[PDB]
């Protein structure tokens, strides 16, 4: 027969991680539901000018690693050694590409949310008995599981419900991370979905690293079981949160303290108790409340106190505007150690909040020097009139709730990929050749920002700014060259 794809543009995951300066990239693949066996070739023409990018295995499902194909417009035939599920990526920002594959192959189970019903499933369960794997894809999730492993846990009549409460929690952290759909640059969660793989070839317990989230053997309720994944669901919400945890105020100490902030927006977002305030670790951190070494001698857990009472303070709005602020960084003025990771943390925080968190900082071991207190001052912010230090989810001593930032509008130049010498950090003209669809009164600096100086087919960041002085980066893909 013939199994046909309409593949939308979804972007480079590449691009997106560097834009909202994060450690590692979402997923790129699009389910297909056709697993390729061992040495078996696959006949897949591309209708269309542009070309696109092919998959066969898994990340975290089998032993070896995936094997990536450069597909060429027209038919195109392709093979693996080891075998495994086909997927597609279109990495490109306009134009739909036709895949269709009408030789090779065979049917694996792919549920689709919002497009296959339970009669659906059950026919795909009935027709493909012990499969390869089943896929479930939602609108910004895609999970591949074992079938046993899904008919243990799977405590529905069908994946719907699953996939919609992993949805509302990827969407719960790209809100805390400033993300939304149809945000504007920086504030632009991007296309592609986050991936959650049962791993039966690691030792380790859950990790995350580039590409997708992954979970060993024995340990997938919380993943499988919408009662658990919404009631002790800490795992794939932690992992999840890796993806989104961002470098630029992740200096040594904190691998395993931000990630879990957008754990806790989860835990609370759906009624539940912080595992703060559960756990006791409010008193256990008020004993170095004031301690000079009070950072070396508190663990990671006791650490995470002082982000969650941020946001406490100043409400919802804080972390978004935190995290947009801090991807509208210059290359000059971004931190590059510890230390300076540290300071930039009390001035950014400071400057979001609208208020002098020295003495709030000071509290907790994390003292600012003379340089980072005199940028501070310049700012002339007010006090702090409470006392936010002592602040738990049982006592919430808040401070004044700041508002969204609203990120000036504009869209890259998608009707051609134009030129631009590596190392180009202004060029007025080019600049306002290279976006399109500006907001009223909004305009390009002609500051250009590439973050990984690299040469080729690669995503470059365009400075605009309204009259309000708010400024934002527009992702365009540029031809860099020597």
């Amino acid at each position: 027969e013939e199994r046909v794809y309409q593949l939308l543009p979804k972007g480079d995951v590449e691009g997106m991680r560097e834009l909202h300066q994060r450690g590692m990239s979402f997923s790129p693949y699009e389910p297909t539901g056709i697993y390729v066996k061992p040495d078996e070739e696959v006949v897949i023409q591309v209708e269309g000018t542009q070309q696109i990018k092919a998959y066969i295995g898994t990340y975290s499902y089998e032993k070896e690693g995936p094997k990536q194909f450069n597909l060429h417009p027209g038919e195109n035939k392709i093979s693996s050694s080891n075998g495994g599920l086909l997927y597609f990526y279109n990495y490109h920002n306009t134009g739909e590409v036709v895949a269709k594959v009408k030789k090779g192959g065979t049917p694996n189970p792919l549920f689709i949310l919002g497009k296959h019903t339970t009669k659906d499933w059950k026919r795909m369960l009935a027709e493909n008995p012990d499969p390869y794997a089943i896929e479930m894809k939602g609108e910004n999730s895609l999970l591949t599981m074992h079938p046993e492993t899904v008919a243990e846990h799977l405590k529905q009549e069908d994946p719907a419900a699953l996939l919609k409460k992993h949805d509302e929690i990827i969407n719960i952290e790209h809100k805390m991370s400033g993300l939304s759909k149809d945000g504007a640059g920086v504030a632009n969660q991007g296309k592609h979905s986050i991936h959650f793989v049962e791993d039966w070839y690691t030792d380790d317990y859950m990790y995350a690293t580039y590409y997708r989230t992954a979970y060993s053997k024995g340990n997938l309720e919380s993943v499988l079981n919408l009662e658990e994944l919404t009631n002790d669901g800490w795992g794939p919400w932690h992992e999840v949160g890796h993806q989104h945890q961002q470098d630029t105020w992740l200096w040594d100490g904190l691998g395993d303290v931000t990630v879990n902030i957008y754990s806790l927006a989860v835990q609370t977002t759906f009624g539940h108790k912080t595992r703060l305030e559960q756990e006791g670790r409010y008193e256990a951190a008020f004993a170095y409340l004031g301690k000079p070494d009070a950072q070396e001698k508190m663990n990671e857990f006791e650490k995470l106190v002082m982000f969650w009472q941020l946001h406490l303070a100043y409400g919802d709005q804080f972390y978004p505007n935190l995290h947009q602020m801090y991807r509208l960084l210059h290359d000059t003025e971004l931190p590059k150690s510890d230390e300076e990771k540290k300071q930039m943390f009390i001035y950014m925080t400071s400057k979001v909040a609208g208020q002098n968190l020295i003495p709030f900082f000071d509290k907790w071991g994390l003292s600012a020097n003379d340089a980072t207190r005199e940028k501070i001052e310049k700012l002339n912010l007010p006090k702090l009139e409470k006392e936010i230090w002592l602040s738990t989810d049982s006592n919430p001593i808040r401070e004044k709730q700041i508002e969204l930032y609203e990120a000036p509008y504009g869209e890259p130049n998608n009707e051609k990929i134009q030129n631009m010498v590596i190392g180009t950090t202004y060029d007025e003209e080019k600049a306002k050749e290279l976006v399109q669809n500006l907001g009223e009164g909004v305009k390009t600096t002609g500051v250009i920002m590439q973050d990984t100086p690299e040469v080729g087919e690669k995503t470059v960041k365009v400075e605009i700014v309204d009259g309000k002085g708010n400024k934002n980066f527009i992702p365009v893909v540029v031809n860099v060259g020597y």
